[PDB]
């Protein structure tokens, strides 16, 4: 009834891109939604790292000393693209610092260290089940989880489930209030998403996001919570993939899909 009240040209956009685009956007005020391929599975790539940080924050509600716990690691823990943790190899970092690095720099060593704390891919999946997400699955570690193989459900979710879980964790009651705001603040501080959903969001609105880029199969994504001034926040997810292993991803297509989602919701930008 409130889904796709206004049609938008997502099909032309994905055809120009040469792949598939999945979009689910929720106006948390009215409950109106924009939905395009929203229940298809797409690879998470680095976007799981946002949910990883939320799972750590959930654990910190029962373990008050968790976030400030200092974690030492060896050179064997460094994974390609670990821009923060490589600078602290000789000192260690706290759990909170590793969480911020995973969210805000997509730091791979930090992500694997935090996965270990939670009991691996199955432990993160269990956390997502605990907030009512039956779609999300993490199966592998960095970097193997980026293979983005067509038809492979490992390490995937849907745009809809991503948006629904993001809403629960940033605006709903899945986290206690202090942890909720810390999750929001980490997302707001992301550095990797300036050319994705943020490029469609006016500079005078608050926004937090987490990107994903698999490096193959034109596969990349972003999810965000957006606070337009004077109205309720919007939660949205934009995922892409393409049929050929060497197909390139496009940041511009993600930004364009976000613009169409905001237009479909009647959110003036």
């Amino acid at each position: 009834m409130l889904t796709n009240l206004v049609a938008e040209p997502f099909a032309k956009l994905e055809q120009d891109f040469g792949g598939s685009i999945g979009v689910y956007a929720m106006d948390t005020g009215s409950g109106a939604t924009v939905s395009y391929r929203a229940e298809e599975r797409f690879p998470l790539c680095s976007s799981f790292k946002g949910f990883l940080a939320a799972a750590v924050l959930a654990r910190s509600q029962q373990q008050a000393d968790l976030l400030d716990t200092p974690i030492r690691y060896g050179k064997n823990a460094l994974v390609p693209w670990s821009p923060i943790s490589e600078k602290y190899l000789t000192t260690g970092m706290t759990v909170a610092e590793l969480s911020a690095a995973a969210v805000q720099y997509s730091d791979n060593a930090a992500a694997n260290l935090l996965l270990k704390e939670l009991g691996g891919p199955a432990g993160l999946t269990a956390f997502m089940r605990s907030i009512g997400d039956t779609t999300f699955r993490l199966d592998r570690w960095e970097l193997e989880l980026n293979s983005a193989i067509p038809g492979d459900a490992r390490d995937t979710s849907s745009p809809r489930a991503v948006t629904e879980s993001l809403q629960k964790l940033t605006l709903g009651s899945a986290l206690a209030a202090p942890q909720r705001q810390q999750f929001v603040d980490w997302l707001k501080g992301n550095t990797t998403g300036n050319h994705r959903i943020r490029a469609a969001v006016p500079a005078d609105w608050a926004v937090g996001d987490k990107t994903g880029t698999c490096g193959v199969y034109g596969t990349a994504n972003d999810y965000a919570v957006v606070w337009p001034t004077g109205r309720a926040p919007i939660v949205l997810a934009v995922y892409t993939r393409a049929p050929n292993k060497d197909d390139k991803h496009s940041e511009a297509v993600i930004a364009a899909a976000a613009r169409l989602a905001l237009e479909g919701l009647g959110v003036n930008g």
